[PDB]
C-alpha cells in the first residue's frame, strides 16, 4: 500500500481508533450504500449532493461500521482507501509518468484484492475532455470495472453530474446514484450537540444549547452562499478560537456567536439579535426620516406591514400588495426606496419596471421571455429574471394604468398563488417580495383645477378629505373588481408643502457640505435663498425633481469658478445672500474665516 | 538542523537578529490570521491579495510577535521557517531525486514537532499538473495535511486562488482564506517614515516629510499598474538613487515629481496655477477646432470645471457624457479636441465600436474570458487597454447597437470606477472621460415648417425641445438606473450657416499643408470662401458635403494643372471668383 499511501489515505485503521467523527442521523443512506455495494453487478455507488452536505460523513460512517457494527458478508474487513486525483499528478513532467504510476497503483490493488476505493469530487479524470492540458485518464478503469475486479464509491453534485455524467452511456450505466440532501434545523441541532463533546475537548469551552440554536439560526438566516451543515461548525470553531486567543473553564453564549457572525460579515450585533417588535416601532421614524412628510401614507403603510409581519398568513401569498396613487414629484419612488432599504438593508433591493411601454400585445412577451427557438430566449423576462436573482426584494410597477390587461392575469396568480413560471420552465417564488403599483389616476383634477373648459374657482379641501375614496372608486371603475379585491392596501400621496421643500433643500445643501468639508469649506444659506430656491426649483407638473439640477446650475457652477479663480482659499466659509428683488434676485457668496 | 538551513530560511532568528523592515499598521491582519490558525478545522491560513501589499510584512510581524514573547500559549513560542523552492528544485536532476528530498524535509519538520512552514506562490505547489514540465508536489504535503499533523501558512493572489484552490474540494476543507488589503495613505506615509532611516543610510541622502507625503499622494493618484506600498517605496528608492548619482543631499517636491515625470513620460503637471487659469478660458481653445456649437461646449466646460475644482463626487470618474447628435455635425472631432486639451495629446480616446459587441458571448470577451472558455487567454480588451493607459479617454461608438448586459458593466464603471475583473486583475478606471456616442437624437426640424400658411420663427426653444425629445426617447428605450447615473447628455443641433466660413478656412489650411509638403501654397479671397460656403451648404448632411465640394472644385483642378506642368515647386496659387449670380466660377493664378 506504499503507492496507496503516497497518493491516498486509508480509513479503516483511522476508524479503528475512531478518531474521525461521531455520525449523527445518517443510517438510511449508509444502509443504501451497503445495499448498492452488495450487488453482483452495477455495484458502484455515487453520492450526489452539495458541498455543504456531509457526503464524506457518510463514507467515514461506512468506515466506522466496517470497523465495528453489523456488516454483511463480502463487506467485512474491507480496507477503504480514499484517492485524491490532485496528488496523483505529482512529478508529472509529461503525461506518461502519470499513467505509469497509475498502472502501478492499480496492479497494487489487483494484488491486494480486498480493496474498496473512494473517489474525490470526480469528473476530473473522466470529465477532463473539456479542458486543455488536463489529464483525460477516463478509460483507465473501464475494463477493470466491467470485469468486476474493482469496486469504488464516488461523489459529485447533482447538476454537474447531470450535465457531465449523464452524457456518456458507459459512465451512467455502471454507477448507481445515491441522493444526500441538506439536513433540516433539528438535525443540525443534534449534529452540533454530538460534535460539541469533541469541540469542548479541543477548545477549552463550555457550550450551551441556546448558543447552538442561535448559531444555527444565524447561519441559516444571514449566510446563504454556503449550505447548512458546515457554517455552524465554522462559527463555533471561530468562537472557540476567539475565546482562547483572549485567554484564575470559560463558557460561550449566543452573544459571542452573534459577535462572531457580525465580525465575519454584517453590522455589529443589533440586527443579528431578536428585536422584531421594537424593530418595527423604530421603523416609523426611519420612514418619516427618509421621506419628509406623508403622515397618513406612512401610517397606513406601517400599519399594513406590522400587521402582515405578525405571522398569521400562510406562505402562499406575497408579504404585501400596495397601490400608491399620487401625482409625480411627490416621493412614491423615494418611499419605496426607503422601505426597501429598511426591510433588506440595500438601496438596490428595489426592482423598478415601467408599464408605459407595455401597452400593446406582444411586448408582454419580454416581461416573461420567449418560447424556445425564438428571439430573446437566452434572457428571460425582466420581472422573472430580476426576481429570481434577488428572492428578497420589492417589485415596483410604474404607470400600471397604461399596461395591457393580459399581464394582470399573471399578476392574479402572483397575488393568489405567490409563484410564477417562466418560459425556460423554472419557477420563481414571490413569497418574500412586496408588490407596489404606482398610479396617477384621479390626480389630474386635483393637480389641475381647469379640466377642459369653463370652470369656476372651486375648492381644494373636499379632495384633501376624500382623496382615498376618490381613488378607490376610480380604480374600481377603471379596472376589474376582482383584481382590486386581490390587492391589499391603497396609499394616496397628497401635494407638497413649502416647509417640506425647505427640508429637501437643507438635505441637499448639507450633503454638499459634508463632502466639501474636505477643503474646510462651510456653506450657509439665507432664508431668502431658501425661499428663492424653493420657488425656482419647484414645479407642479414636476414636483421636487428639478431641484437637483437647479442647485447644480445655481450654486455649483458659480462655486467652481470662484474656487478656480483663487479668490477663495482653504479654510473659509461661504454665506449665501440674495441680491435684488423678484426675478432679479441673485445668489451672492460672501467669504469669512 | 542542516536540512532546514540548506533548503530553507529562518525568520524567527532573523527577527531575533533584527534584520528586516519594521511592521506598521497590520495588527488586525496578524490578529485575524493567528486566531484562524488556532482553529480545530481549516487551521492552515492562506493569505489572498496582490504582490507587494505586505504579505511578507505581515508574516514578519507574526514572527516578531512570536520572538518578542507577546503571544499566548497553544503553540506558545516556537519556530516559524520558510521553504525556498529554488534550493529544492536545484540539485534534483530526476523526479525520484526531487521527491526523496521533499519527503526527508517534511519528515524532519514533522519529527521535531515545533516547526511551522511558510511558502510563497502556493498555486505552483498545488496546480502545476495542468502544464507539462512542471512538478505538482502536492502529494508530498497532502496526506499529512489531511491528517492534521502539518501546519503551513500560504501566500497567494485572488486569481490563482480562485482558479486553483476553490476547484479542489479536498484542500478547501483544510485552508482558510484571509484577505489582505492595500494600506491607506496614512499607513503608507508611516511605512515610508519607517523605511526612511534605512534608505537614507544606504543612499547617503536626506529626504523631507513633504517629499514623503507628496510621493505617496502622486503614487496613489498617478499610477495604476502597481500598488501603494509596492510603488511608493520603489519611487522613493529611485529618487534617492538619482539624487546620489547626480553628485548633504536633499530631495524636494520638484525632484520627487520630475522622477515620475521622466519614468512614466507624458509630463502631466500637478495642480498648478497655470492649470486652473487655462480652464477659465478653455472654451476659446475648444473653439479653435469646433465651430458652430457654443452651448454644448459651454455645458461641457461647466461639467469639467465642476469635476476638476474638487466639487464633483469622488465616486464618479472624470466625466460621463452622452452624445446624441446627428451624423456629420459634431462629436468625434469634439472628443479629439477635448483629449488634446485635457490629456495633452491626440493619443487618448482609445475608442471602441459597440456595433460588433452585439451578441451575448461577445460581451464576454470585452470583459474577460470565463472559466472553461476555449482559449482562456482571450481576456478583456477594454480592461487591459485602460489598465495600460489609465490617463486616456474611453469612447464607445453607437451604444444603441450593443447587447443589453454590457450596459450592466457600465454601472460599475460610473458608480464606483472599479471593475475587479476575474483574471483581468486590477481594473481601476479612476478619473477618466467616458463618452457614449449614439445616433438616436435625429429628428425632422429643418424640413419642419408646420402645417399651415404661418408667419413666424423662433431659434430659442430648439435646445430645450430637443433636450426633452432626447431625454424622453432615452428613458422610453432604456432603463433609468443608468440614465440617472450620468454626468451629462450633451446634444447639439444641426450646424447652421455663417459657421461654414471657418470650416472652409480649416479645410483650406489642411489643403495648404498638403501643397506645402511639395513646396507649394494656396490662398483664397473672401469671395471664393463665400462661394464655397454657398455651394457646399447642406442643412442636414452637415459639414461632410463641404469636403466633397472642395475636392470637386479645388484640388481636382490643382491636380490637373500640376500634372500638365503649369504649376511647379515654389509657387503660390491664388483663387478668385469670375462671373456673377449662379454662374460664378473659380479661377486659378499661379505666381512665384
Ligand atoms: N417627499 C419627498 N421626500 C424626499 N425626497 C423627495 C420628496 N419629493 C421629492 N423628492 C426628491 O425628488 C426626486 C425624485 O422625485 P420623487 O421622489 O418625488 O418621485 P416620485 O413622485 O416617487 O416619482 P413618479 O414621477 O414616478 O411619481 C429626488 O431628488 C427626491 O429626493
Ligand atoms: N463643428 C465642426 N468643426 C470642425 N469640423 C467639423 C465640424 N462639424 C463637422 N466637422 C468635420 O466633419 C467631418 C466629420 O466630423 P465628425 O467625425 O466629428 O462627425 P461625427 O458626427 O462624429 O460622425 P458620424 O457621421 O459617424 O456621426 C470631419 O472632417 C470634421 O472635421
Ligand atoms: N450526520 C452527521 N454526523 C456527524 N457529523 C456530520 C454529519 N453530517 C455532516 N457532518 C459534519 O459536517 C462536516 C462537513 O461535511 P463534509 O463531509 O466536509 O461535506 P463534503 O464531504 O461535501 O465536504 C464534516 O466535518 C462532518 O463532521
Ligand atoms: N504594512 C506594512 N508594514 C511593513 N512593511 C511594509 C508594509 N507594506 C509594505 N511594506 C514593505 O514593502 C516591501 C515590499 O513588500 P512585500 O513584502 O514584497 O509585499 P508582499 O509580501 O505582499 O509581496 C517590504 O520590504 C515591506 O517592508
Ligand atoms: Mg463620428
Amino acid at each position: 500500500s506504499l503507492v496507496l499511501d503516497q497518493f491516498g489515505r486509508n480509513l479503516t485503521q483511522a476508524a479503528r481508533e475512531s478518531k474521525l467523527d461521531p455520525v449523527i442521523g445518517r443510517e438510511k443512506e449508509i444502509e443504501r450504500v451497503m445495499q448498492v455495494l452488495s450487488r453482483r453487478t452495477k455495484n458502484n455507488p455515487v453520492l450526489i449532493g452539495e458541498p455543504g452536505v456531509g457526503k464524506t460523513a457518510v463514507v467515514e460512517g461506512l468506515a466506522q461500521a466496517i470497523v465495528k457494527g453489523e456488516v454483511p458478508e463480502t463487506l467485512k474487513d474491507k480496507h477503504l482507501y480514499t484517492l485524491d486525483l490532485g496528488a496523483l499528478v505529482a512529478g508529472s513532467r509529461y503525461r506518461g509518468d502519470f499513467e505509469e504510476r497509475l498502472k502501478k497503483v492499480l496492479k497494487e490493488i489487483r494484488t491486494r484484492g480486498d480493496i474498496i476505493l473512494f473517489i474525490d469530487a470526480l469528473h476530473t479524470l473522466v470529465g477532463a475532455g473539456a479542458a486543455e492540458g488536463a489529464i483525460d485518464a477516463a478509460s483507465i478503469l473501464k475494463p477493470m470495472l466491467a470485469r468486476g475486479e474493482l469496486q469504488t464509491i464516488g461523489a459529485t453534485t447533482l447538476d454537474e453530474y447531470r450535465k457531465h455524467l449523464e452524457k456518456d452511456a458507459a459512465l451512467e450505466r455502471r454507477f448507481q446514484p445515491i441522493q444526500v440532501a441538506e439536513p433540516s434545523l433539528p438535525h443540525t441541532i443534534e449534529i452540533l450537540k454530538g460534535l460539541r463533546d469533541r469541540y469542548e475537548a479541543h477548545h477549552r469551552v463550555s457550550i450551551t444549547d441556546e448558543a447552538l440554536v442561535q448559531a444555527a439560526t444565524l447561519a441559516d438566516r444571514y449566510i446563504s452562499d454556503r449550505f447548512l451543515p458546515d457554517k455552524a461548525i465554522d462559527l463555533i470553531d471561530e468562537a472557540g478560537s476567539r475565546m482562547r486567543i483572549r485567554r484564575g473553564v470559560a463558557e460561550v453564549d449566543g452573544e459571542l456567536i452573534a459577535e462572531v457572525l457580525a465580525t465575519a460579515t454584517g453590522i455589529p450585533v443589533f440586527k443579528l439579535t431578536e428585536e422584531e417588535s421594537s424593530r418595527l416601532l423604530r421603523m416609523e421614524d426611519e420612514l418619516h426620516k427618509r421621506v419628509i412628510g406623508q403622515v397618513d401614507a406612512v401610517k397606513a403603510l406601517s400599519k399594513a406591514i406590522r400587521r402582515t409581519r405578525a405571522g398569521l398568513k400562510d406562505p402562499k401569498r406575497p408579504g404585501g400588495s400596495f397601490i400608491f396613487a399620487g401625482p409625480s414629484g411627490v416621493g412614491k419612488t423615494e418611499l419605496s426606496k426607503a422601505l426597501a432599504e429598511f426591510l433588506f438593508g440595500d438601496e438596490d433591493a428595489l426592482i423598478s419596471l415601467d408599464m408605459s411601454e407595455f401597452s400593446e400585445k406582444h411586448t408582454v412577451s419580454r416581461l416573461f421571455g420567449s418560447p424556445p427557438g425564438y428571439v430573446g430566449y437566452e434572457e428571460g423576462g425582466q420581472l422573472t429574471e430580476k426576481v429570481r436573482r434577488k428572492p428578497f426584494s420589492v417589485v415596483l410597477f410604474d404607470a400600471v394604468e397604461k399596461a395591457h390587461p393580459d399581464i394582470f392575469n399573471s399578476l392574479l396568480q402572483i397575488l393568489e398563488d405567490g409563484r410564477l413560471t417562466d418560459s425556460q420552465g423554472r419557477v420563481v417564488d414571490f413569497k418574500n417580495t412586496v408588490i407596489i403599483m404606482t398610479t396617477n389616476l384621479g390626480t389630474r383634477d386635483i393637480s389641475k383645477g381647469f379640466n377642459l373648459g369653463f370652470a369656476a374657482q372651486g375648492d381644494t379641501k373636499s379632495n384633501y378629505e376624500r382623496m382615498k375614496n376618490k381613488v378607490s372608486d376610480e380604480l374600481k371603475q377603471h379596472f376589474r373588481p376582482e383584481f382590486l379585491n386581490r390587492v391589499d392596501d391603497v396609499v394616496v400621496f397628497p401635494q407638497l408643502s413649502q416647509a417640506d421643500i425647505l427640508k429637501i433643500v437643507d438635505l441637499m445643501i448639507d450633503k454638499v457640505d459634508e463632502r466639501l468639508k474636505d477643503r474646510d469649506m462651510g456653506i450657509e444659506l439665507s432664508s431668502s435663498a431658501k425661499e428663492l430656491l424653493s420657488k425656482k426649483g419647484y414645479d407642479p407638473v414636476l414636483g421636487a425633481r428639478p431641484l437637483r439640477r437647479t442647485i447644480q446650475r445655481e450654486i455649483e457652477d458659480s462655486l467652481s469658478e470662484k474656487i478656480l479663480f483663487g479668490e477663495l482659499r482653504p479654510g473659509h466659509i461661504v454665506v449665501v445672500d440674495t441680491e435684488g428683488e423678484g426675478e432679479t434676485k441673485t445668489f451672492t457668496f460672501r467669504g469669512e474665516e
